């Protein structure tokens, strides 16, 4: 407390502090004859004593202070967030009263003279108390008066009151509670329940006790954000600083509590120097509960009695300190908002404490905490499956969690019924299709969370609900086989799309920092583990091929010898993401587009700044390995030359978003994407269309891409380049990897290039290898840049100055002014022999494939070595083909004729859906030429032709063998 007033026009951030830790602590203070107050050491919460109020009912005591009660508008443009000037204090009964404190704002008042709010007494240990003065009282600017009167139908009492504050906060955060009445509520959880109900039986409650015992299992014998502590010495030493006695008739006396967020009311960083250095005496629940947990873990390992009975008493005095300083039932804290990061392993705790608290009598008040504090997590702890039930980070975060709640709950049939319940809900959401772009699974084995295909949300959420699974498996409880089955879709396609990273063009808004499956391992081992007909065999191989460990060591994991899985091979279609993956060997290609419904990169205030082109009709190539091990180094990267886009050359400047904060550009048109046959061949197309009117993105800019992928090759087409510059700075890039000593390699013609720098110019004919043993034949194209140099670029996060010296090769297409375009090739085995030998067939009147058509309407592309051939329909046409005559939609059709068969496969990679509303399926009717006889694909003959009909749901492709008929 300063002699300056509240909310100080001047310093109107500076919060105004009653705590009673400086000279003549009570000068503000005047008490009438039926009210005594003292100065109190017994408990306190910011410095070392408190406020001891001794009344008479009807008695009142007045706190002397000019407030300058600031609007809300004022309040919010002094600090720049939604806000409100608060009062707030802090009161502890020894005892529950029957009756209402007032508090009342006034000028020069008395026992016998505004406006005012009331705080029902009926509790023990401390409460808070935080009202809005312009929002929540039943306040002119000559407001000096803070009159407290003790109830008038209570004969005597007495209350302690410390931290008496005047202060600016977010006007989202002062929350109504059992004792206050605010305009904002958090209702309660309304537990859903499942009928018919599981019985009380031996059997039920044994499940009930194994669910538990396995989740101890998983905490006692490594978590991400866990900020594990085995060692007792450590654990003692963290647990003495607390300072925490018990004292004579109840409660503790020991450091205050705060969460991360609450911290916020103080506005810490404008706190005046007294006030800070008490604020830095406070802890911090997140620290606190972690503290909590790694006792509980030490306790469970402790084989000492002596020392693990030291662990007990330390875990009970910590949970008595933390429902005696107001974390309890009915105490809202003024807010608890963002409580999981500050209480998840408080109930993880409570597993392994369960018979400690039950013995100690702490089981019941210990439930009602958690699951009052728990009603900010309502959506999800009600357990009524909705659309949102699918949420992502509620896997990682909460499941968990939640289930820990549940299995605290005290009468056995409530248990029973709520994990009933519990098992019901996961199963909803592990198997349900949410609509639109909420979270969750999808159809074609995409995880989605910010509205996309999102791993690096994903792949936490893959590791925990495998946990969760396996915790309930083979009991009343277990998931259902519909959330399992969906479940095993989502990762064994997470194993096809990483290599052990997820490429560049799936790493959301971390580019250079992707997802690893090598974080997700152990959920293949619980997934395989919690099968109907356990151990699954391709989950368990997953495990075993991600994870290092051989053939030898698999009996002992699984029960029986399984071979580690080998690296997946052929192509597979995400339309999710508008993605698709080609593999051969070791390699894995990510070929990705954008459209409507995927944004094309996520950008924020502080991350992939520099993205515009992370879904440009990307090729990214990752063999089995680091990708930072193969050149893709974020320092001195050339934002502008992701592998395989087409993209203007900008200065970084105008590459950055146009937004400040965020922007998730999606694409003009729902078509883009990729399709497969055969589960070998695959096809991109790539409608490249900008916005009319988004500032620093080129309206005329437009590119047509496609991209056949086969067996050790992909060929790569673009047609009707453009842009408002006649293609000036327009470029495709072949490839962009760091030179390093082990990437240190360039071969253009059978020539080998190491010097740095090197720049020269390719045209058809030639070719290339990279350090990466990848070959680019040059098959159409006017002009190919090579470059090895040293870049100056900058990082995605923060834009600060980065360099590097590059491998990289590009198509310059400014040498055609109006519909430039482009042919290449990719062997992803290259040797100088091998590109020698494909350079030959490619003079022998192309031997190696055909474009039979090139325009904006349709893409067809022969491949002569695998004999297999694309046509991607960016328009409904009819065309001339030996096999394909007419489509009727947008679509991606393939073709492969063998011996006494044609296979025929088809999907829009169009979703057919918005960011609301469910994709539902497309017809598309694709006539072929000739008579066939034969998979869902619809067949009619109907004169000389076959007309197929394709239900293309989620851009699932769909194909069919054909015979002729004669
Ligand atoms: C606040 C912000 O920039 N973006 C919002 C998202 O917040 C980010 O994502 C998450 C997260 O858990 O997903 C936590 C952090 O606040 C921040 O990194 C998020 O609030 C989304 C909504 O998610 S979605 O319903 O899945 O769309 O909205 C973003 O704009
Ligand atoms: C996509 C995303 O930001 N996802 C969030 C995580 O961020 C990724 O992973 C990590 C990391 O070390 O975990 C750091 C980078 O921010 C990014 O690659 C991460 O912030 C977690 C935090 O989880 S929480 O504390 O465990 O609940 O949330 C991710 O899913
Ligand atoms: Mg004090």
């Amino acid at each position: 407390a300063t002699s300056n007033p509240a909310f100080d026009p001047k310093n109107l951030m500076q919060s105004e502090i009653y705590h009673f830790a400086q000279n003549n602590p009570l000068a503000d203070f005047s008490s009438d004859k039926n009210s005594i107050l003292t100065l109190s050491d017994k408990r306190s919460i910011m410095g070392n004593q408190s406020l001891l109020w001794k009344w008479k009912g009807g008695s009142s005591f007045t706190l002397h202070k000019k407030l300058i009660v600031p609007t809300d508008k004022e309040a919010s443009k002094a600090w720049g967030r939604s806000s409100t000037p608060v009062f707030s204090f802090w009161l502890y009964n020894e005892k529950p009263i029957d009756g209402y404190l007032t508090i009342d704002f006034g000028e020069k008042l008395i026992s016998t003279s505004q406006a005012g709010f009331k705080v029902k007494l009926d509790f023990t240990g401390w409460r808070a108390v935080g009202v809005s003065l312009n929002n929540d009282l039943e306040l002119g600017a000559k407001v000096d008066s803070i009159r407290f009167k003790a109830p008038s139908n209570v004969s005597q009492g007495e209350i302690y009151i410390d931290r008496i504050m005047f202060s600016v906060d977010d006007a989202r955060y002062q929350w109504s509670d059992y004792q206050v009445k605010t305009r904002l509520s958090e209702p309660e959880i309304q537990f859903h329940n499942v009928k018919p109900q599981l019985p009380v039986t031996p059997e039920n409650l044994a499940a009930i006790d194994l669910i538990r015992q396995r989740l101890i299992n998983e905490f006692v014998g490594k978590e991400t954000n866990l900020a594990l502590e085995e060692n007792i010495s450590k654990l003692k030493s963290d647990f003495d600083a607390l300072n925490i006695h018990t004292l004579a008739n109840g409660g503790t006396q020991g450091r205050h509590l705060i969460t991360d967020k609450q911290i916020i009311i103080y506005q810490p960083e404008n706190l005046n120097s007294q006030d800070k250095q008490l604020f830095d005496n406070y802890v911090i629940l997140g620290n606190y509960t972690t503290l909590m947990f790694n006792i509980s873990r030490a306790y469970v390992l402790e084989k000492d009695p002596t020392q693990k009975a030291q662990l007990k008493q330390m875990y009970l005095l910590m949970t008595k300190h933390l429902l005696d300083q107001g974390f309890v039932k009915g105490s809202a804290l003024v807010t608890t908002h963002h409580w999981g990061y500050s209480s998840r392993w408080w109930y993880i705790s409570t597993l392994l404490m369960s018979d400690a608290l039950k013995e100690a009598n702490l089981q019941t008040q210990v439930y009602d905490s958690l699951l009052w504090y728990s009603r900010e997590f309502k959506s999800s702890f009600d357990m009524k499956v909705s659309a949102d039930s699918s949420d992502l980070d509620y896997f990682n975060t909460l499941s968990r969690q939640h289930l820990a709640l549940l299995l605290l709950e005290p009468d056995d049939q409530k248990r029973i019924n709520l994990v009933n319940t519990f098992s019901h809900y996961i199963t909803g959401a592990l198997t349900q299709v949410p609509p639109g772009g909420k979270d969750g699974l999808r159809p074609d084995g995409t995880a989605w969370r910010h509205e996309g295909n999102y791993p690096g949300y994903s792949f936490p959420a893959f590791k925990n609900a495998s946990q969760l699974i396996y915790l309930l498996r083979d009991t009343p409880f277990s998931v259902g086989e519909s959330g399992w089955n969906n479940l095993k879709k989502a990762m064994v396609s997470a194993w096809i799309y990483s290599n052990p990273e997820v490429g560049l063009p799936l790493a959301g808004r971390h580019p250079f920092n992707s997802p690893s499956l090598k974080s997700v391992a152990q959920g293949y081992y619980w997934l395989a583990m919690s099968a109907k007909s356990s151990p699954d065999k391709t989950l368990a191989s997953i495990y075993l091929a991600i994870s290092d460990k051989t053939q030898n060591e698999s009996t002992a994991i699984f029960g029986e010898t399984i071979t580690p899985a080998s690296l997946p091979q052929g192509f597979y279609a995400f339309n999710g993401g508008a993605f698709g993956i080609h593999r051969w060997q070791d390699k894995m290609v990510t070929l990705k587009a954008y459209n409507t419904n995927v944004w094309s990169s996520e950008i924020y205030n502080k991350d992939n700044r520099y993205g515009r082109y992370q879904s440009h009709g990307v090729a990214q190539i990752v063999s089995n390995g680091s990708q930072l091990s193969q050149g893709y180094q974020q320092e001195g990267w050339d934002w502008n030359r992701m592998q395989g886009a087409t993209t203007i050359h900008l200065p970084l400047k105008d590459l950055d978003s146009p937004k400040p904060h965020t922007l998730m550009q999606r694409g003009e048109r729902g078509f883009s994407g990729t399709s497969s046959l055969e589960g070998q061949y695959g096809m991109m197309a790539f409608d490249l269309i900008y916005p009319a009117n988004l500032e620093r993105f080129d309206p005329n800019f437009t590119a047509k891409k496609s991209v056949l992928a086969a067996d050790n090759h992909l060929i790569f087409i673009g047609s009707n380049i453009n842009s408002s510059d006649k293609n000036k700075n327009v470029e495709t890039t072949l490839f962009q990897h760091a030179i390093t000593p082990t990437l240190n390699t360039l071969w253009i013609n059978g020539q080998k290039i190491e010097n740095m720098p090197y720049q020269t110019t390719l045209q058809q004919g030639d070719w290339l290898i990279d350090s990466n043993g990848n070959g680019y034949l040059i098959t159409q194209a006017e002009k190919v840049n090579v470059s090895r140099q040293h870049q100056v670029s900058a990082e995605n996060k923060n834009r600060q100055p980065t360099e590097g010296n590059f491998s990289s090769a590009w198509i310059d297409h400014s040498t055609r002014p109006k519909d430039a375009s482009y042919e290449y090739m990719v062997f992803l085995d290259a040797t100088p022999e091998k590109m020698g030998e494909m350079a030959q067939k490619f003079r022998e009147n192309n031997g190696l494939y055909q474009v039979l058509r090139k325009d904006k309407d349709v893409h067809i592309i022969l491949d002569k070595l695998s004999n297999v051939t694309g046509y991607a329909f960016y328009q409904p046409a009819s065309i001339e083909d030996k096999w394909i005559k007419k489509v009727n939609k947008p679509a991606i059709v393939m073709t492969h004729r063998q011996k006494d068969t044609l296979i025929v496969s088809a999907v829009t990679p169009d979703l057919n859906m918005t960011r609301q509303k469910a994709a539902t399926p497309v017809t598309i009717n694709v006539t072929i030429n000739g008579k066939w006889q034969s998979s869902e694909v619809k067949y009619q003959v109907s004169g000389d032709n076959t007309e197929l009909t394709f239900t293309s749901y989620f851009g699932i492709p769909q194909e069919i063998k054909l015979s002729p008929l004669p």
